[PDB]
C-alpha cells in the first residue's frame, strides 16, 4: 500500500490491499478435511471430505456434489495463506489442481502475472489494463523480483540488470499456443529495452520521432513489416505469429543500446496459397487491396475484390477488429524506416502481386495429349511484367520443363495438375525467399559499427502442441521444443544444486535434462528420423512407404521412445508415435519425402535468376550458385551448395540456436491462453491445464517437489516475513539480501530442518508448513492459555469490588423492607397513614 504509488493505478492488477491480503490469508481453515479432488465433467474441483472407504473417498463439492473417488483422487489444500501466491513454487502443496485453482483465482481478480518457479506465468487478459502503463515501466527499473509484483517487466529488467552485473548475456523465452498472445509481450518487451536504455541523444527530440533514420525505431518499425508478412488472422488469433524469431538486442559496454538481429524459423508457406474457412492468409494481401494508395493497385494490376485471387479468399476477407487502411501505412512507412531503397520497397510491392496473380494463372490439356497448355495469357502477361520476366518463355519454362537427366538436358512434359501444382510452388517459394530477404535487409540497417559487449536474446516461437493430426511440421516444433525444455531442467538441476551448496545441505542428483536426451537423439542422431528422412530423400525412387519401413526396421523394437500407433480416439491414421516428454504424439508421414525435398522447376528460376528485378534476381542467387553440383540426374544437391534436406536446414539453424542460447543467462516466460471463447476473466480447466504440461510448469514443479516442494525466492522471502522477528528478520533481509532470510529463521519455534538454503532460494518442505503451524500451535496454548487466565483473574476481581460497595446498600434494602412488613399492620402506623396527608 505504502509501496505501491509507482504503479498506484496497474496496483489493483498487480497486487491487492493490505487487508484484501489480510482478510484473505487470516481466515477458517479445516485442512484434514478440505481437499481438492478429480472430476469427470470438470477437471477438478474443490470439496471437503466427508467419510473415509478405507480407499476411497466421498467428497461434498463447491456446487454441492458428492462423489466417491479413490484415495489418490484426492489432493490437499493449501492453508488459506497462500491465496494468491506470487510463486506457486513457494507452496507447501505442490499438485496439479494447487496450480491451477491459483492461476484461476489470481486472474479472476484480473492478476495475469503469477510466477511459477522461474517462469512467469501470463494469462491472456481479453481486455484492456493499465499495466503497459509507462508508469509501471519505471517502477519495476533497478528492483529485484521480490521488491516487486509478478510481471513480464521484473524478468525484463532483471535480465537487463543481471546482464551488466555479472557480465553474461542474456535470454527470455517467450511461448505457448497460437492464442496465447506471445508477439504482444514480445514487441512489450522489446519496447521495453528500447526506452530504459535507450538515448540516440540526438534522435531523441519531437522531430519525426521514430520515423524512418533511428533505431530503437529500426528496432520497433521492424515488427509491422514482417507482421504484414508473416502474420493474419488465425482461428485464435486476429493477429498470429505464423512464424518464430529471435531477436538479439546488443547492448553496449556503457549499458546504452548498440544493434540487433533477427532470425525467423518456420514460415507458414502454406498460408500463401491456402487457408482455412475462418483464417485468412497474411495480411499483406489484404492490407495492399484495401485502396489506401490506390497506385498500388493499378501498379500491380489488381483489383481491390479479393474474390478474384483464389490465392487469398479461400477463407475469409475482412476482420473488424483490423483496418487494413491504416497497416497499409505502417508497412508502408516501416519499410522506408527501415531503409529500403524505392525501387526494392517496390520489388516487394510488385513481387507480392505476382503472386496473386500466379493462383489465377490458368491453363488446358492440349487436345489428343496429356500435355498442359496455357488457357491464356492474359495473367501471364502481368505475372511476367511484374517480376521482370517474358511472358513466354514463363510459359514455356512451366509447361515444358527443361530438366538435365543424365549429363544433359532432357526437356520434360507436364500435366495440368502438375503445372498448378508447380506454379503454386514457386508462388510460395518465391513469397518465402522473399521474406527471408526482408529479415536480412532489416538486419544490416540494424547493423551498426559502434562495440558490443553482451546482448539479449528474445526468443518467440510455439510450443509443443499436439493434435489429432500431427505431420513433419509439428515434429520441427516439438522437437524444437524438447530441445528448450532439456535446456531448462538443465539450468534448473545447475541452479538447484547451487543452494545445496550455498546452504550447505548434503543433496546429491543427476541432472533432470537426461531424462529428455532419449528422445533427442532418436531424432537428431544418425540413424535417427531425421537422417533416415533425409537419406530416402536422395533415392530417386523413394515412397513415403519406403521411408516409412526404413523408419520400423530400424527403430521399432529398438527403441523405447519408438511406438506404433494407436490409431484412434481423436485421431486421423497410423503411422508413429512418439514419447516426448510432453506426451505421445502420434505421427502421419505423408508429404513428408516430397516436402522434405522443396522440388522447384529449375527452368523457371532459371528466368528469375535473370530478371530485369534484381531482387527477384536476387533472391535466387544461392539455388543459380548450387546447380554446378547437382549436375547430373540422381545425386546431391550438396555438392553445389543446394539443400540436400527440408530438414537438413532447420536442424543448422536450431543448433546455432541452442548455442546462442547456452552462451546465455536463460530468462523463461510461459503465456497462457484462458478459454477458446475469448472471455475476460475466465478460464476452460482441462485447456490451462494442457498448456502447463507442455509449458514445462508442470515439469518444474516436479522437480521441484523432489523432495522440497515450495521454494521461496530470498527478497520474496524478506519482505512478506520480515514482520516475524521483525527486527532481526528486517536486519537479515536487508543486511544481506540471502544473509537476511538467513538470519531471519534464526528466530520462530519452527523446525530448523525441514527447510534448506542455497545460492538463490530456501527450500521448504510442506507437510513441512505442516509441521511448522503445529509447533505454533502448541505455542499459542502457552500464549492463550495464560492470557485467558488473568482475564478470567481479574474478571472476578471486578465482582469482587461490586459485591463488596453492594454490601450496604443492600442491608438498607434488606432491614427496610422488614420494617414495613411489620409496620402495615400497626394501628398507630396505618393512623400515620390516612393522616400523612394532611399535612404539609
Amino acid at each position: 500500500d505504502a509501496e505501491m504509488a509507482a504503479f498506484g493505478e496497474a496496483a489493483p492488477y498487480l497486487r491487492k490491499s493490505e487487508k484484501e491480503r489480510i482478510e484473505a490469508q487470516n481466515k477458517p481453515f479445516d485442512a484434514k478435511s478440505s481437499v481438492f479432488v478429480v472430476h469427470p465433467k470438470q477437471s477438478f474441483v474443490k470439496g471437503t471430505i466427508q467419510s473415509k472407504e478405507g480407499g476411497k473417498v466421498t467428497v461434498k463439492t463447491e456446487g454441492g456434489e458428492t462423489l466417491t473417488v479413490k484415495e489418490d483422487q484426492v489432493f490437499s489444500m493449501n492453508p488459506p495463506k497462500y491465496d494468491k501466491i506470487e510463486d506457486m513454487a513457494m507452496m507447501t502443496h505442490l499438485h496439479e489442481p494447487a496450480v491451477l485453482y491459483n492461476l484461476k483465482e489470481r486472474y479472476a481478480a484480473w492478476m495475469i502475472y503469477t510466477y511459477s518457479g522461474l517462469f512467469c506465468v501470463t494469462v491472456n487478459p481479453y481486455k484492456w489494463l493499465p499495466v503497459y502503463n509507462p508508469k509501471v515501466v519505471l517502477a519495476y527499473r533497478g528492483k529485484k523480483r521480490q521488491e516487486a509484483p509478478p510481471h513480464i517487466f521484473s524478468i525484463s529488467d532483471n535480465a537487463y540488470q543481471f546482464m551488466l552485473t555479472d557480465r553474461e548475456n542474456q535470454s527470455i523465452l517467450i511461448t505457448g499456443e497460437s492464442g496465447a498472445g506471445k508477439t504482444v509481450n514480445t514487441k512489450r518487451v522489446i519496447q521495453y529495452f528500447a526506452t530504459i536504455a535507450a538515448s540516440g541523444e540526438k534522435k531523441k527530440e519531437e522531430q519525426s520521432g521514430k520515423m524512418q533514420g533511428t533505431l530503437e525505431d529500426q528496432i520497433i518499425s521492424a515488427n509491422p513489416l514482417l507482421e504484414a508478412f508473416g502474420n493474419a488472422k488465425t482461428v485464435r488469433n486476429d493477429n498470429s505469429s505464423r512464424f518464430g524469431k529471435f531477436i538479439r538486442i546488443h547492448f553496449g559496454a556503457t549499458g546504452k543500446l548498440a544493434s540487433a538481429d533477427i532470425e525467423t524459423y518456420l514460415l507458414e508457406k502454406s498460408r500463401v496459397t491456402f487457408q482455412l474457412p475462418a483464417e485468412r492468409s497474411y495480411h499483406i494481401f489484404y492490407q495492399i487491396m484495401s485502396n489506401k494508395k490506390p497506385e498500388l493497385i493499378d501498379m500491380l494490376l489488381i483489383t481491390t475484390n479479393p474474390y478474384d485471387y483464389h490465392y487469398v479468399s479461400e477463407g475469409e476477407i475482412t476482420v473488424p477488429s483490423i483496418d487494413d487502411q491504416e497497416e497499409l501505412m505502417a508497412t508502408d512507412s516501416a519499410i522506408d524506416i527501415l531503409g529500403f531503397s524505392a525501387d526494392e520497397k517496390t520489388a516487394i510491392y510488385k513481387l507480392t502481386g505476382a503472386v496473386m496473380h500466379y493462383g489465377n494463372l490458368k491453363f488446358k490439356q492440349k487436345q489428343r495429349e496429356e500435355q498442359a497448355e496455357p488457357d491464356g495469357t492474359e495473367v501471364a502477361d502481368k505475372a511476367a511484367y511484374l517480376m521482370g520476366l517474358n511472358s513466354a518463355e514463363l510459359l514455356k519454362a512451366l509447361c515444358y520443363p527443361r530438366v538435365g537427366v543424365g549429363n544433359e538436358a532432357v526437356t520434360k512434359g507436364e500435366t495440368v495438375s502438375e503445372v498448378h501444382n508447380s506454379v503454386g510452388a514457386l508462388a510460395k517459394a518465391v513469397y518465402e525467399k522473399m521474406f527471408l530477404w526482408m529479415v536480412i535487409r532489416i538486419n544490416q540497417q540494424l547493423d551498426t559499427k559502434q562495440p558490443r559487449q553482451y546482448f539479449i536474446g528474445v526468443l518467440d516461437i510455439a510450443g509443443f502442441e499436439i493434435f489429432d493430426f500431427n505431420s513433419f511440421e509439428q515434429l520441427c516444433i516439438n522437437f524444437t521444443n524438447e530441445k528448450l525444455q532439456q535446456f531448462f531442467n538443465h539450468h534448473m538441476f545447475v541452479l538447484e544444486q547451487e543452494e545445496y551448496k550455498k546452504e550447505g545441505i548434503e543433496w546429491e542428483f543427476i541432472d533432470f535434462g537426461m531424462d529428455l536426451a532419449a528422445c533427442i537423439e532418436l531424432i537428431e542422431k544418425p540413424m535417427g528420423i531425421f537422417s533416415i528422412l533425409e537419406e530416402e530423400c536422395m533415392f530417386p525412387k523413394a515412397t513415403d512407404t519406403s521411408f516409412k519401413n526404413k523408419l520400423y526396421d530400424e527403430h521399432l523394437g529398438k527403441s523405447n521412445n519408438f511406438q506404433k500407433p494407436k490409431p484412434a480416439k481423436g485421431k486421423a491414421e497410423a503411422h508413429f508415435s512418439l514419447v516426448h516428454y510432453a506426451g505421445t504424439v502420434d505421427y502421419n508421414i505423408s508429404g513428408w519425402l516430397e516436402k522434405n525435398k522443396d522440388p522447384l522447376n529449375e527452368t523457371v528460376i532459371g528466368l528469375y535468376q535473370k530478371s530485369s528485378v534484381k531482387t527477384l534476381a536476387l533472391l535466387f542467387a544461392t539455388y543459380g550458385g548450387e546447380a554446378e553440383g547437382g549436375g547430373g540426374k540422381k545425386g546431391g544437391k550438396k555438392k553445389g551448395s543446394s539443400f540436400q534436406t527440408v530438414s537438413a536446414l532447420f536442424r543448422e539453424n536450431l543448433n546455432k540456436l541452442m548455442a546462442n542460447l547456452r552462451s546465455t543467462h536463460p530468462h523463461f516466460v510461459r503465456c497462457i491462453i484462458p478459454n477458446e471463447t475469448k472471455t475476460p476473466g475466465a478460464m476452460e480447466h482441462e485447456l490451462v491445464l494442457h498448456q502447463l504440461r507442455c509449458n514445462g510448469v508442470l515439469e518444474g514443479i516436479r522437480i521441484c517437489r523432489k523432495g522440497f516442494p515450495s521454494r521461496v525466492l530470498y527478497a520474496d522471502f524478506k519482505q512478506r516475513y520480515r514482520v516475524l522477528n521483525a527486527s532481526a528478520i528486517p536486519e537479515g533481509q536487508f543486511m544481506d539480501s540471502k544473509k537476511a532470510s538467513e538470519k531471519l529463521l534464526g528466530g520462530g519455534d519452527v523446525d530448523h530442518t525441514q527447510y534448506a538454503f542455497g545460492h538463490t532460494k530456501v527450500f521448504f518442505k510442506a507437510g513441512l508448513l505442516g509441521l511448522l503451524e503445529e509447533m505454533r500451535d502448541d505455542k499459542l496454548a502457552e500464549i492463550i492459555t495464560a492470557t485467558q487466565a488473568r482475564c478470567r483473574g481479574f474478571l472476578m476481581r471486578v465482582e469482587y469490588r461490586a459485591m463488596v460497595e453492594r454490601r450496604e446498600s443492600i442491608f438498607c434494602i434488606q432491614y427496610n423492607v422488614r420494617s414495613f412488613m411489620n409496620v402495615k399492620h400497626w394501628p398507630w402506623m396505618k393512623l400515620f397513614f390516612k393522616i400523612k396527608p394532611l399535612l404539609k
